[PDB]
């Protein structure tokens, strides 16, 4: 039983648990038993949750950031239903109280014992909120549709829960012996080394003597470092680069100078190096696992006797404003002297003080830390900055995590991609970020879901495979049931991979109709119908994927041959008609990031009362160049529509009418007006988002429209101006915005306003994007690695300007776009 589970975990995470044992590594072992313990208690806590509290755990509320409506309501075990008319202002309780009246009359004769499930989804309506505040009711209003709900009794929710149970002495300089290696090249080889605390060096780098390429290299030399051993900060990182010269880089490697138990390191180490793209401070501090083939350096840390880092108990014993909103060396010195008044009267400037503190002198670090221990808790915004690699100290990190606990679950979810990436910066396996993510994920099943997937999707990256593998193991121990739910997902993804391979093979040797019918036969096999059916969507756990409609599935006959998979569900009706796209061969990470950023804009816009009718569709990497994109139904590409085919509702006398004609046929009579407004709002949002993000090569192939008028972007797949990208107005959208008239300055200028509001609201949260992109640097995305990428956002949001200033600047950009539009 505990052997079945171990095997289930092994299959789910894509790494066998026996591989953890074989490392005979006490840090891995200690991480495992402690994190198992932590996760088991969390699971125990959850099995006694109240029924409302469980709903909160398993089906967290989906909310928006007088008027009448129709609702259909039924009860759990009957098909008979009642249609009521209520107010968009009424709470779920009144509707429930209403539904119980109708039952008592029909069956010839307490609302608070129920919750309302959205039919055929894992989504529930409860709490003291007006119906219009629930994403679902809210969404229903905009599309016309009647909300459909089931009354579920508390006794039934509890049955769900139950079924789901489980020191300063050493004054001599620091130094190492560089012994030998075993490697491949073409000329002479040099080892260069630096001591780092984040990006900042703790002293100058020191180089090797030249030795010939023939090697199996030999050195037997002492590299001495210009810094007292008693000064090495807790998080001292020692870094190596091996290269050749008569410059040609070969490999690099890093390690911490203290182990995970705070002990200084001795004596001999063998470092298995990673291939190079010279010093790489940000690289992992674990050696290359491919030890058969990896070049290796042998070194020797010299025993100065054990020696540990001193307990905090010991450590605790031991024109300003005009600048405070990069600084000269005299400005630095001023801040440091003011550290106390910084604490008392500028607590939000912590980050700036941390960057001036001298991490290569131990006495100053004791100073800074002592101030940190009484430092007031900081705003989330400020805390997200502190998580950056320019703050490696474990005390700083703990303060940051401590400031971050006041994150709501909706916020945490919004920034989960970045917090996971920042695991790649960590020095050690057991850390505060890991416990934090595990804890919040075990308290919220939606967080759990995406945490799992963000980690699972990277298991083929050797630098994170062990770390990420271990976290998912701990997660599973805390939720046996959710483990199985995710296995169902992994098995579906495994079959889709097999199905996509067949399509790639078949389609090269036969015509599209022929392969299509083959795909269907392949899907109609028992093993497939079953593996592909009855799962939660990896794109959204509240979306249930029930019956694959084989007949509606296809593939696109191009490059990587992505698959199109439709689902239906009687229980959910029209709402359970949903689709996924499976893509294998392409990397989806950049698109996911882009889409999260756009969805962030939408939330920020909505919090100022601006709704730009965005389309934040699912996009999720699940494996090695593998993931999923959510089908947005009732949509088509601008290119396709602009083919202006005859025999169609939308056939134009002039190609420029095509897109308007299409909208007309989808939205007759008085419906046309709202579709044009939907188009205008959505167009403004994507124009501003693409501009702020530096995304170009937009064209009719990678823009789409919904039948409601909503325009949205797909397949980005470059950003931050690396292809300065101009603002873009396509004449074809301008034509539609203008209701089909040559001149319509009343409509075009309401459009300009939309853009100007959207843009000015983002500037107010400019720092949030900057902090978020800074952390994303951890992802290893080629287009998001250096500072010229961050600078791109600095320039697009004109953060160093006044709002009047930037708004004029933006107005020049917009007018330039208008001229470019024919
Ligand atoms: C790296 C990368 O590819 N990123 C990508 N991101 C996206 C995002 C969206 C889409 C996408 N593309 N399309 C058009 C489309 C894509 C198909 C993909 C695989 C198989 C069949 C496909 N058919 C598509 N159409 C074209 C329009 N037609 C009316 C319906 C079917 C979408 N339709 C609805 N929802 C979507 N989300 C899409 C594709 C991609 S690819």
């Amino acid at each position: 039983v505990k052997k079945l589970i171990n095997s289930q975990i092994s299959l789910l995470i894509g790494k066998g648990l026996h591989e953890f044992d074989s490392l005979r590594d006490p840090e891995v072992n200690d991480f495992r038993t402690k994190m198992r313990q932590f996760c088991e208690e969390a699971a125990a806590h959850r099995q006694q949750l109240g029924w409302v509290e469980w709903l909160q755990y398993s089906f967290p509320l989906q909310l928006e950031p007088n008027r009448a409506l129709l609702v259909n309501v039924k009860f759990e075990g009957s098909e008979e239903s009642f249609t009521f008319q209520v107010s968009t202002k009424d709470m779920p309780l009144a509707l429930m109280a209403c539904a119980l009246r109708k039952k008592a009359t029909v069956f010839r004769q307490q609302p608070e014992e129920y919750a309302l499930q959205v039919n055929g989804r894992h989504e529930y309506l409860y709490g003291n909120y007006p119906l219009c505040h629930f994403q679902y009711i809210c969404s229903c209003l905009h599309s016309g549709l009647t909300p459909h709900l089931t009354m579920v009794h508390s006794s039934s929710i509890l049955a769900m829960r139950d079924e789901q149970s489980n020191l300063w002495s050493l004054e001599q300089p620091f130094s190492i012996e560089l012994i030998e290696g075993r490697k491949v090249n073409a000329m002479k080889l040099v080892v260069q080394a630096g001591l780092f605390h984040g990006n900042e060096m703790l002293c100058k780098t020191v180089s090797s003597s030249e030795v010939n390429v023939c090697s199996e290299p030999v050195w037997k030399q002492r590299l001495e470092f210009d810094i007292s051993v008693c000064d090495l900060p807790r998080m001292a990182r020692l870094c190596f680069a091996l290269y050749a010269v008569v410059d040609c880089p070969i490999a690099w490697a890093n390690l911490m100078l203290f182990d995970y138990k705070d002990q200084l390191k001795t004596g001999e180490r063998c470092l298995y190096m990673w291939p190079s793209v010279l010093l790489n401070p940000a690289g992992t501090v674990r050696g290359n696992p491919n030890t058969e083939s990896a070049a290796a350096l042998v070194i020797y840390l010299p025993e100065v006797a054990p020696v540990y880092f001193p307990a905090l108990e010991k450590i605790l014993e031991l024109l300003r404003e005009i600048l405070e909103r990069e600084l000269y060396e005299h400005e630095k010195d001023l801040v440091w002297k003011m550290r106390h008044e910084v604490q008392e009267h500028f607590p939000e400037a912590l980050a700036r003080l941390l960057l001036v503190t001298k991490w290569n002198k131990h006495e100053d670090v004791a100073q800074m830390l002592y101030l940190l221990c009484s430092w007031p808790e900081l705003p989330v915004l400020s805390a997200l900055e502190l998580l950056d690699f320019s703050f490696p100290d474990c005390y700083v990190g703990s303060f940051a995590i401590k400031s971050l606990r006041k994150l709501t679950d909706d916020e945490l979810f919004q920034y989960l991609l970045q917090l996971v990436q920042v695991l790649k910066y960590e020095s050690y396996l057991d850390c505060e970020l890991t416990k934090f993510l595990l804890g919040r994920a075990l308290a919220n099943r939606k967080i759990g879901h995406f945490l799992f997937w963000h980690l699972r999707s990277e298991m083929h990256v050797p630098s994170v495979a062990l770390r990420f593998g271990l976290i998912m193991e701990a997660y599973c121990r805390g939720s046996t049931h959710h483990m199985k739910v995710l296995m169902k997902q992994g098995e579906a993804l495994s079959k889709l991979k097999a199905l996509n391979d067949f399509v790639k093979v078949s389609s090269q040797k036969t015509t599209k109709p022929q392969t299509k019918e083959m795909m269907h036969m392949c899907m109609r096999q028992e093993t497939y119908m079953e593996a592909l059916s009855h799962l939660q969507s990896p794109l959204d756990p509240s979306t249930l994927l029930e019956e694959v409609c084989v007949e509606q599935c296809t593939f696109m006959d191009s490059k990587m041959k992505p698959l199109w998979i439709m689902y239906s569900s009687e229980e959910a009706g029209s709402a359970g008609n949903v689709g996924i796209i499976f893509k294998n061969g392409d990397d989806l990470r950049q698109d996911m990031l882009t889409l999260q950023m756009i969805q962030l804009m939408d939330v920020l816009w909505k919090q100022e009362g601006l709704d730009l009718r965005m389309t934040p569709y699912g996009c999720l990497p699940t494996g090695d160049r593998t993931g999923l994109i959510e089908v947005v139904l009732h949509s088509d590409t601008i290119a396709n529509i602009q083919l202006n085919k005859s025999n169609m509702a939308a056939t134009a006398a002039f190609n420029k009418d095509a897109l308007l004609n299409w909208l007309k046929s989808k939205n007759p009579g008085e419906a046309l007006d709202r579709a044009i407004e939907e188009f205008t709002l959505s167009c403004a949002g994507y124009c501003v988002a693409t501009y702020v993000l530096g995304i170009g090569d937009r064209h009719s192939d990678n823009i789409m429209i919904r039948e409601s008028g909503q325009l949205f972007h797909i397949d980005f797949g470059h950003f931050l101006g690396n292809f300065r990208v101009p603002f873009i107005l396509t004449y074809d959208f301008v034509h539609v915005i203008q209701q089909g008239k040559t001149n319509n300055s009343e409509k075009f200028e309401r459009f300009r306003g939309y853009c100007e509001r959207a843009y000015t609201i983002l500037r107010r949260h400019g720092l949030l994007f900057l902090h978020l992109f800074a952390l994303m640097r951890a992802a290893g995305l080629p287009e998001l690695s250096c500072s010229k990428d961050i600078q791109y956002l600095k320039d697009s949001l004109a953060l160093g300007k006044t709002e009047e200033e930037a708004l004029k600047h933006f107005r020049v950009k917009f007018n330039e776009a208008l001229r470019e539009s024919w």
